[PDB]
């Protein structure tokens, strides 16, 4: 079934919402949520300024996600 997203401080689980993501080369980038899979519990993250070929599915409990600084 579809799952309510976890409580994650500072992250809004909406399409287009911004956050920072750690890419596969271990650098943080401002990013936005492209898609949310509520069944598998993961989101398609787009790294801002970069090609969509780098869009990555990240599980929504991942420590590779952090909120923007408020």
């Amino acid at each position: 079934g579809s799952h309510m997203p976890p409580n994650r401080p500072g992250i809004t689980f909406e399409i287009g919402a911004r956050l920072e993501a750690l890419d596969y080369l271990q650098k943080w980038y401002p990013s936005r949520i492209e898609k949310i899979d509520y069944e598998e519990g993961k989101m398609l993250v787009h790294f801002e300024r970069w090609s969509h070929r780098y869009d990555e599915w990240i599980y929504w409990d991942s420590n590779r996600l952090r909120p923007l600084e408020r």
